[PDB]
């Protein structure tokens, strides 16, 4: 079997992208944050705290022939940006782009911390990190991905971002046509739950290539390119005017300024960020100084490259027995 469904940014900046997924039966088409940093599949519900809902779309389990409660099984996850929720679990059949999983755990929201609240946008998260990750206790649950696998013509998954336009998740196949080049695999390492891989370096504009190691994670759900702080500051040292701001949490630079592009290796391989991606617009509505997307990791504790990296790119995730990442120029 294969699935592919169109992936959609929730807004201008490109903050986040979702994608429609169908729960239950008949179904009910919620739209999800697909996180390759993360190993919940989460709704907002019939459950959801009336307060903490504000314009989502709900899942109702009570309308599905197919939702069984899971018997004792409660979920609760904080994201690295803070932001939290939790609540109990249901089986049902979950479909995307076609792919249909039957049991699939469904983790029903009680309670969400207010950054989702506030995100009328996204209807919950779909979890496609490694199912070592799951929340759900006594008995941890698979990903939509994990319990798909076996079925797919081939054990992968693709993501290919637009930048300021839609995109595709394809499940179980590589379409050869969406990208130009070769695809360069590279290794992963599951020891942290994530698709966590080396990059071999980076080069700032049409500057010369650095080769150094730069562990990392490829995470569909955190926006930003976040990488160890010597390497931020020499591409926004190429910005005038640019600098790190305290008050605001990152670097800013002047509205009015050509962003230069940024390269990252993978292997022997390249693939460049233009200027535009990285930037996320006025710090505040009327501002002249805008947030940069590449920002620094240091107290994060691990290198992410994010939306601003990853859209910039056809992403193969590789889910065979040694998972492997694959990244092409597109």
């Amino acid at each position: 079997s294969t699935g592919s469904a169109t992936t959609t940014p929730i807004d201008s900046l490109d903050d986040a992208y979702i994608t429609p997924v169908q729960i239950g039966t008949p179904a009910q088409t919620l739209n999800l944050d697909f996180d390759t940093g993360s190993s919940d599949l989460w709704v907002f519900s019939s459950e959801t705290t009336a307060s903490e809902v504000d314009g989502q779309t709900i899942y109702t389990p009570s309308k599905s022939t197919t939702a069984k409660l899971l018997s004792g099984a409660t979920w609760s996850i904080s994201y690295g940006d803070g932001s939290s929720s939790s609540g109990d679990v249901y089986t049902d059949t979950v479909s995307v782009g076609g792919l249909t999983v039957t049991g699939q755990a469904v983790e029903s929201a009680k309670k969400v911390s207010s950054s989702f609240t506030e995100d009328s946008t996204i209807d919950g998260l779909l979890g496609l990190a490694f199912s070592t990750l799951n929340t759900v206790s006594p008995t941890q649950q698979k990903t939509f991905f994990d319990n798909a696998k076996a079925s797919l013509d081939s054990p992968v998954f693709t993501a290919d971002l637009g930048y300021h336009a839609p995109g595709t998740y394809n499940f179980g196949f590589i379409d050869t046509t969406a990208y130009t080049g070769s695809i360069t695999y590279t290794a992963v390492s599951t020891k942290q739950g994530f698709w966590e891989w080396t990059s071999t370096g980076y080069a700032v504009g049409s500057g010369t290539f650095k080769s150094t190691s730069i562990d990392g994670i490829a995470d569909t759900g955190t926006t930003l390119l976040y990488l160890p702080a010597t390497v931020v500051s020499a591409y926004w040292a190429q910005v005038s005017g640019a600098k790190s701001s305290s008050s605001v949490g990152g670097y800013v630079f002047p509205c009015s300024a050509t962003l230069p592009s940024f390269t990252f290796g993978v292997g022997s391989a390249r693939i460049v960020i233009p200027g535009d991606y990285i930037d996320f617009g006025p710090i505040s509505t009327g501002s002249s100084s805008c947030f940069g997307g590449i920002q620094s990791s240091a107290g994060i504790g691990i290198n992410i490259f994010g939306d601003v990296a990853l859209k910039a790119a056809f992403v193969v995730f590789n889910g065979a027995t040694t998972p492997t990442l694959g990244f092409a120029s597109k």
